[PDB]
């Protein structure tokens, strides 16, 4: 029987105290049912894996990240070097090809929900808050209201109905920019804040823009685009120069 060595924020670290191994507990008590339903499809080495479930209370048997959360390795106002930036970032895209190659959009992409492994490599986690956005290849908009503001697409804040995969690639330009900066660019996207005014006027003079090389900053021009259809896909993602940019 496994045992709870300590919480890991409630998720606790349980080590089987026979083989040894080591996985994460989730704890509920009286939305579960569904978390476990997406957990059950989820197969990829950058998700979290999903490894079964018991309800004694509900308890949910994921992968356990040694490594800790993305948001532990961004040096405030800083950000980190160039190089593991984009190393994460190529994951990063790749768990969220996927996850939308099966019709799933995680809907709070965040440093705090990008787990490490112990070759550093990055998992998304928490599908507390995911939906399906394709089934039987039939789409469907999302009219909830979802994640947290700092990386939430504006679209979610002023239409009545929305595209999943744009806010994804929305919520991921936010990450990379804290991970080139050590800094959110903005506490909400909407006109009423006064930093997303002036990326919308391309005053990149500002911080974090100053911080961020010009490869990586005109991706984040691609991603950061108000207009949902105009914003830039992640196949499109793929041939930008900065992501084909190799770094030492
Ligand atoms: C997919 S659930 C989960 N697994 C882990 O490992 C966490 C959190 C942390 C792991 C290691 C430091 S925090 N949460």
């Amino acid at each position: 029987d496994w045992d709870l060595v300590q919480t890991l924020g409630e998720v606790q670290l349980a080590v089987n105290r026979v083989t040894e191994e080591a996985v994460a507990v989730k704890i509920v008590d009286m939305n579960i049912k569904k978390e476990i339903c997406i957990n059950k499809m989820l197969n990829h080495e950058n998700v979290v894996k999903f490894y079964g479930h018991r309800r004694e209370i509900q308890y949910l048997f994921l992968e356990y990240c040694s490594g800790g959360e993305l948001f532990d390795r961004i040096e405030p106002d800083i950000g980190m070097p160039e190089p593991d930036a984009q190393r994460f970032f190529h994951q990063l895209m790749a768990g969220v090809v996927y996850l939308h190659g099966i019709g799933i959009t995680h809907r709070d992409i965040k440093p705090e929900n990008l787990l490490l492994d112990e070759r550093d490599n990055l998992k998304i986690s928490d599908f507390g808050l995911a939906t399906v956005f394709r089934y039987n290849n039939r789409e469907r908009l999302l009219n909830k209201m979802c994640g947290t503001l700092p990386y939430v697409a504006p679209e979610l804040l002023k239409r009545r109905e929305f595209h999943a995969e744009p806010v994804d690639v929305w919520s991921c330009g936010i990450v990379l920019t804290a991970m080139l900066a050590g800094e959110l660019p903005w506490d909400q996207p909407s006109d009423s804040c006064q930093e997303y005014s002036d990326w919308k006027e391309k005053k990149t003079y500002l911080n974090p823009w100053k911080k961020i090389d010009s490869a990586p900053l005109a991706l984040l021009h691609k991603i950061l685009v108000e207009n949902p259809s105009a914003r830039i896909t992640i196949p499109d993602i793929k041939k930008d120069r900065w992501y084909n940019k190799p770094l030492k």
